């Protein structure tokens, strides 16, 4: 009773809705809507806005179906808005457990919903698919698609094609084993799983594609530590081929000499596989990262479109994953057109046509020293949205440059409940500003060559949105949303946000007026990390839903100056190196991902540097005590022993008064 197949497809052509994640099933992120253009954006203002209770990043696509906005906030929540009236029509919150970030690697996030029939569904950070009615917000049926004592998460935006809702998720970097299930849109039962990596020997492989896959992994550890390969993002669909085509992400480990120690490409780990959706069997694959030892996901955004490639028409795929190559599959085969280096890549020399591998650079696999390469973990392009202009051909991405650093933790290797990268993540001690930049690039597929680049400060800004008007909007991580000309890149339209920006822009028709939404909340993975790149200006959390239209007079108000904060002047902290070295590394195992690397905080979590003396005094409390868990803040005494949580805190206070002496 609403959203079906015809329904969406339909959107191709009339630009008035967006009714899946990427807007069509083809991903392509384009409106047909023109009434916004490259000749009138610079009247564009904002129309109106909602305030969010939402302090955490903010990534969904709205969705507009019948004059309502489809959204998510961070927690999993869902929210309907009335997109005449501007009112919250209703909203719904699973209750997700605070601590559950605790096996949520990339902040409490969440990238939107799916429509089909009168139905809204939604995944959660604690592994939960839900399906809600559109009307009124009621749960409608509830699945527990993953073992709530694994690491499991789900973060991304499910998609619903032939009435099978797909939906994957998260937590490759604990350790968990990879899959993308399908299930019934009116009742929730499961109807197929596809898993990506092969499970324990002992037990019978679930689809015969498994079997296959085993042939490319070595050793008895892989179905211990999970194998990796998770589908926690992109997924695309071609209805006339009947082919749904999902991204898989990194091996867990990351590391591939702990994972798979005699090597093997380790499928289906970093690849593009096209199932059939009724099935659930698998078509055709290709690998992205063969062996994928740098937490190479090939989970970014598959976009599917028509070129024109050596004066013959192509019905391609297209993709610009972590690695730094830009794909152009036939989606009919799997058949590799080209792939080029979209960014600075130094991993791989090249990606071979013939074999369809990419030639590995010298010493990349850090066996026997550490390598310093791009990209990084962060990914040339991560989960930010590009988008595809049929009209000018070009494919805008918000690329990245980050250095990634990894160092073989091998026999050392121990596993631990956090992070298990086997890779020496937690040597990280900062991102600094100076080796990171970002940039709008405008890629022409068929040429793998920059049509034009629009360079950024830092990495870590929004997606992408593509319209008929020769527009390209973005926001970004300084705190903007842009309007470029799409044939060009002239910048045309900048608007102060007072957020940072992560999420993608979309828009839609109401009564024969064209908006474009934006879902303003800075967040991500990055963010919590931090370092110095992720405190430039700007890169605040100010969580709201703004919506623009031509001659928009709304205006947001100056937020209010915070109070006063007397700094504590650090006494000298004396201890043995060894000690000071032990908390370091204590920190970045189990710390670091919500606090920062270095304990440079990003803002969206406290800044232990600056934690008060009471705070101080109740460390061991906090820590090993749950003092804080109600509010999100686990308890570590399943890891960590009095004695090393005053490792961390000797750490920690070190690097307040190295700080503090720093300035002064
Ligand atoms: C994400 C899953 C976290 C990890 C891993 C660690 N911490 Fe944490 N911590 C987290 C949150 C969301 C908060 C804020 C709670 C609130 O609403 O205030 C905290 C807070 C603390 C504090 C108090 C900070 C202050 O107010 O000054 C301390 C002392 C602290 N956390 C310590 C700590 C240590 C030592 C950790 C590694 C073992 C650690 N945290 C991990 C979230 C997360
Ligand atoms: O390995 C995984 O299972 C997995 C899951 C997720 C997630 O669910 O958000 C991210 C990543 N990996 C990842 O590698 C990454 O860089 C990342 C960034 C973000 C974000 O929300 O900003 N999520 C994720
Ligand atoms: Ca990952």
């Amino acid at each position: 009773a609403g959203v079906d197949e015809a329904a969406i497809r339909a959107t191709e052509q009339a630009g008035g809705e967006w009714l899946s994640h990427g807007r069509t099933y083809a991903e392509q992120r384009f409106s047909p809507l023109k009434q916004i253009d490259a000749s009138n954006v610079r009247s564009l203002g904002l129309a109106w806005y909602m305030d969010l209770d939402n302090t955490r990043g903010l990534e969904a696509t709205p969705l507009f179906h019948d004059g309502v906005i489809y959204t998510s906030m961070s927690w999993s929540r869902v929210i309907a808005v009335d997109a005449a009236s501007g009112k919250e029509l209703w909203r719904y919150d699973p209750e997700v457990a605070k601590v559950k970030a605790r096996t949520s690697c990339c902040d409490a996030v969440n990238r939107g919903v799916a429509l089909w029939g009168d139905k809204v569904y939604v995944g959660t950070l604690d592994g939960r698919l839900i399906a809600l009615d559109a009307k009124t917000g009621k749960a409608i049926w509830s699945q527990q698609t993953t073992d709530p004592a694994k690491p499991y998460s789900i973060t991304g935006a499910p998609r619903v094609v032939k009435g099978k809702v797909i939906i994957g998720n998260g937590g490759a970097e604990y350790g968990v084993r990879g899959f993308v299930s399908a299930y019934d849109a009116d009742t929730g039962k499961l109807a197929w799983r596809f898993y990506t990596v092969p499970g324990d020997p002992a037990l019978p492989y679930e689809h015969p594609e498994l079997r296959e896959a085993a042939k490319t992994w070595q050793g008895d550890q892989y179905w211990k530590l999970g194998g990796g390969g998770t589908v926690w993002d992109s997924m695309a669909y071609d209805p006339e081929l009947d082919l749904l085509y999902v991204g898989t992400g990194n091996g867990s480990p990351w590391n591939r000499e702990v994972r798979s120690p005699g090597g093997g490409d380790n499928l289906y780990l970093s690849s593009i596989l096209a199932i059939r959706p009724d099935t659930g069997k698998l078509a055709w694959h290709y690998q992205v990262t063969p062996g994928d030892s740098w937490d190479f996901t090939a989970t970014q955004q598959i976009t599917l479109a028509e070129l024109n490639i050596d004066g013959k028409p192509r019905k391609v795929l297209m993709q610009a994953p972590k690695n730094g190559f830009f794909y152009v599959l036939d989606r009919t085969n799997g058949k590799l057109i080209s792939a080029e280096k979209f960014g600075k890549v130094t991993w791989a020399e090249k990606v071979d046509l013939a074999t369809g591998r990419p030639v590995e650079a010298p010493g990349v696999r850090y066996e026997k020293e550490p390598i310093v390469m791009w990209p990084s973990p962060f990914g040339a392009h991560n989960w930010h949205s590009m988008s595809f202009n049929p009209g000018t051909g070009l494919v805008y991405i918000p690329y990245q440059e980050v250095p990634g650093v990894y160092r073989n933790e091998g026999k050392d290797f121990v596993t631990r409940k956090a992070f298990n990268t086997a890779a020496g993540f937690a040597d990280a001690t900062d991102v600094p500003a100076a080796v990171v930049s970002g940039a709008l690039l405008a890629w022409d597929p068929v040429k793998q060559k920059a049509a034009w680049k629009v360079p950024y400060p830092t990495h870590w800004n929004g997606g992408t949105l593509s319209t008929a008007g020769n527009l390209v909007f973005q926001g970004t991580a300084a705190g903007q949303m842009h309007a470029y000309s799409a044939d060009k890149g002239e910048a045309l339209w900048q608007f102060e946000a007072q957020s940072g920006i992560v999420a993608a822009p979309m828009t839609f028709e109401l009564a024969g007026r064209q908006y474009v939404a934006i879902m303003a909340g800075w967040g991500g993975v990055a963010t919590l990390t931090g370092g110095e790149s992720m405190n430039l200006p700007g890169m605040k959390n100010r969580s709201r839903l703004l919506v623009f239209a031509l001659d928009g007079k709304a205006q947001l108000p100056p937020p209010a100056p915070a109070p006063a904060k007397v700094e504590r002047v650090p006494q000298p902290v004396t201890a043995a190196p060894e000690q000071v070295q032990a908390g370091k590394q204590l920190y970045g195992q189990f710390c670091s991902v919500c606090h920062g690397m270095g304990t440079i905080s990003g803002g969206l979590i406290p800044d232990l540097r600056q934690s008060s003396d009471a705070t101080r005094e109740h460390f061991q409390q906090i820590v090993l005590q749950g003092a804080l868990k109600p509010l999100g803040m686990p308890s570590f005494d399943d890891s960590l022993k009095p004695e090393e949580v005053e490792q961390i805190k000797l750490y920690v206070m070190s690097r307040e008064y190295e700080d503090y002496m720093a300035r002064h």
